[PDB]
């Protein structure tokens, strides 16, 4: 289509260039996962196979992981600092992957 208006995800706060449509992951049959961490916190987390403009905090870690073979470490924004998702390594098909807050990036066009 001609001048799409949902194509790239940018970071809510900040603007920062995060991700695309174009690569939305549909983990376990669905893209969208709707999960909590140990503080109580519900998440609606879209998994992507790409992702652009973090920063990875710390180790990765299994602890808690909400995809089963997989360990996990914050993704921040890379710009402003925001807490955007997490990255995903360790598994298989995919090794890797993002989950990202949908509620915290922005969806506009390119
Ligand atoms: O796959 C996942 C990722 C997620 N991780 C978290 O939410 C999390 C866990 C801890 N911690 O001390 O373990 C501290 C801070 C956070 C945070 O990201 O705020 C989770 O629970 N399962
Ligand atoms: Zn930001």
């Amino acid at each position: 289509v001609l001048a799409p208006g949902a194509s790239i995800f940018r970071c809510r706060q900040c603007g920062q260039t995060i991700s695309r449509r174009d690569w939305l992951l549909p983990m376990g049959g669905d893209h969208e996962h709707v999960v909590f961490n140990p503080a109580g916190m519900i998440f609606r987390v879209w998994c992507f196979s790409l992702a652009q403009g973090l920063r990875l905090i710390g180790a990765p870690s299994g602890e808690f992981s909400w995809f089963k073979g997989y360990d996990w470490t914050i993704a921040l924004c890379g710009q402003c600092g925001s807490h955007l998702g997490w990255h995903y390594e360790g598994g298989s098909q995919p090794q890797t992957f993002f989950g990202l807050i949908k509620d915290r990036l922005a969806e506009g066009p390119a």
